[PDB]
């Protein structure tokens, strides 16, 4: 098992290019065994990085040396998994949706969910994972066959826990409301809902066994050491090298080429077989940001007023509850240009609300977010979550 | 017995002087009948004002014809309202209670916990309501203590509900949880869950969004005194109003409030207090001195890597955001306020909480929302006693 005693992230400002140029160059050291939370992209985008113990002096006298502006986020990252691991040690009533699960309990809370709700819930396999695991959609719906149907997947990146953490509770909450309340039985009433809780499994049972700080697939590479692909840069729009890197040991290893890994062509071929995805919605954290296309490029989406208006509304919502903030825009206006993500090939495909959400914080913990933020950040997110829904339902 | 069905809260924008002046002019007119909830002070502090159904059209067509640019904050005050309206084990620390039920609390607190809990009498209201503080102690006669107090604003429900939930948490974690039993093994804990009780009534009976006490004021129809106005510290000096009928008039004299004498005996005649923490709603902040003057406390450089710690404290728990600093920097000018007066009496640790939430609810927080506000204050307050003990 991994440990990180004494790890520190740090948050790196970069004033100008040429200070941008400075951390690539700390980057492409692979000695020091940087882990970029938030790599490289224009200046004024913050750089995290976890730095282990024996390269925290000579990154930090370096980046002093250059006169880089830094601050350290997290002074040590071990404290907060021992922690995160301490408050980790039947049915969907009871169990505990204030703590991280692992992927067995995650697969076991699916058969429970369907089990106990046969008329509203089924299971769906969409594929295998390289590793061979199974890939399971819990599938939402009163009705129809391949009615119009919302989309949403958590863990695509696998340390991102929180983000599964709330796939769990969204699952749940769909049951408990169903029925309930009726603002939210109106959806389901005319759409589907598909929601995919662990998108990357053999990253999250890494995240477990062995590095908790795993974001790719677990793919192998030919004649290289490094493992896996960055699933979000394996899209088949915009795909390239201005937003992700051809380097195999990069966080954003993009992949041969687009669809190379079976968790991304699974989906891909689930919406294309499917045909009436009307909004798609993948989750990641951190930064609190709600997203609509592109990523890839500058030029405005042709649906860019409305998606823009529907996210201000979205956000406003989410903000309700806990007066947590999220910014909103483009991907490449609002967090940085990046190459072959989700929304840029959904939105390509036509499924006109194509969003992707970035959860809490915005850095102090990063993806090792305590697991007594799962339900308040679940919940907040579920009401931007409806708001994107009605606007389905009902602005089609 | 008040409805506001139809009354907005509206966040009112302020770039300069003479923009804070327009709106300080619309404050003079009782006609109106406005409640501010944070009133107006310097340009680029937000102006929060309750606007009442017949008065919204009135309003709201003074300020755009005068170019102050606002944003409506909550849109039906009754909608959070009508979502509103045996042993301590089994009390609901979930929901907002009356006065008498507070009181019973304390009783049956005190009942299971002889040797560590015990009711004191500090006084009695204008309207002749004991006033009552918890002391927790495991010995002694005025060891050094922290004196915590909720609820001197009575619509701040949110202080209140959490100061019963601290009770309790105390009782819970001494002689369980080493941490907090060094610091009862050594200091005393004063707790007054409801340091205003004719209001706190007044927010039951007849007007949830009273803050004031309910002292008649002679040669006016106004009733109440800003009882964090009314201290001798910078006492009538700018950051309170001189008239009657204003959120914050700070009374005729320091200390004319009995709900503020009461407390200023107390302190006066113990004279080992070591830390002192008024609690409010809503804006999440922690703050020390001075409120009235620029002027930086000796204390500064300690007092703010304090409020840093536990506000890192407070947030790790539910990711509640808090800004702390001076009373003067972190919110604005305000005179006659809790802690200036404890702090010029030697008191080093004197903090003043902004509870949740930072305007989406304001004072109305839903009771859904009490248990986790009370829960991260808790963190921040086990920071604050946690130096108060190893760092006098
Ligand atoms: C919308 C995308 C490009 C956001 C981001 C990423 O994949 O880099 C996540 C924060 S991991
Ligand atoms: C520190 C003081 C000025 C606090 C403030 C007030 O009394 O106005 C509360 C937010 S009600
Ligand atoms: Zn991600
Ligand atoms: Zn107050
Ligand atoms: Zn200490």
């Amino acid at each position: 098992k991994e440990d990180f005693v004494g790890h520190q992230v740090l948050r790196i400002s970069v004033a100008d290019e040429a200070q941008v140029q400075k951390v690539k160059e700390l980057e492409d050291l692979e000695h020091l065994q940087l882990d970029f939370w938030r790599g490289p992209a224009h200046p004024g985008s913050p750089i995290d990085v976890r730095v282990p113990f024996p390269s925290i002096q000579a990154v930090k006298i370096f980046l002093e040396s250059h006169g880089i502006s830094y601050e350290t986020m997290i002074e040590d990252v071990q404290s907060l998994l021992d922690e995160e691991q301490e408050q980790m040690f039947r049915s969907t009533d009871t169990f505990n949706y204030a703590t991280y699960h692992t992927l067995e309990e995650i697969y076991d809370f699916l058969d429970l969910l369907v089990a106990e709700n046969p008329h509203l819930v089924s299971k769906i396999q969409i594929g295998n994972t390289y590793e061979g695991r199974p890939i399971y959609v819990l599938k939402f719906s009163t009705g129809g066959s391949k009615r119009p149907a919302i989309w949403i997947d958590t863990g695509i990146h696998s340390r991102e826990w929180v983000t599964q953490a709330s796939g769990v509770w969204f699952a749940k909450k769909i049951t408990q409301d169903y029925g309930q309340d009726a603002a939210f039985t109106a959806i389901l009433d005319t759409l589907d809902i598909f929601l995919e809780i662990v998108t990357n499994p053999d990253g999250f049972a890494f995240t477990h066994s062995t590095n908790r700080m795993w974001r790719k697939t677990r793919s192998h590479t030919a004649g290289s050491l490094c493992i896996g692909v960055d699933p979000n840069r394996n899209w088949d729009a915009g795909f390239g090298l201005s937003g992700a890197s051809s380097n195999p040991c990069s966080e954003t290893y993009h992949g041969k080429f687009a669809n190379s890994e079976v968790e991304v062509k699974s989906i891909v071929d689930f919406v294309k077989d499917h045909g009436n995805i009307k909004a798609f919605i993948s989750i990641h954290s951190y930064s609190q940001l709600l997203m609509y296309p592109y990523g890839y490029k500058t030029e405005p989406v042709p649906d860019q007023d409305e998606l823009d208006q529907l996210s201000k509304a979205a956000v406003t919502a989410l903000a309700s509850l806990y007066g947590t903030k999220f910014n909103y825009g483009s991907i490449i206006k609002a967090i940085y240009q990046a190459s072959g993500s989700t929304i840029d090939w959904t939105y390509s495909q036509g499924i006109k609300y194509s969003f992707t959400f970035e959860l809490r914080d915005t850095g102090r913990y990063g993806f090792l977010l305590p697991a007594s933020q799962i339900i308040p950040t679940a919940k907040e997110t579920w009401l931007a979550l409806l708001t994107i829904m009605e606007h389905t339902l009902n602005h089609p």
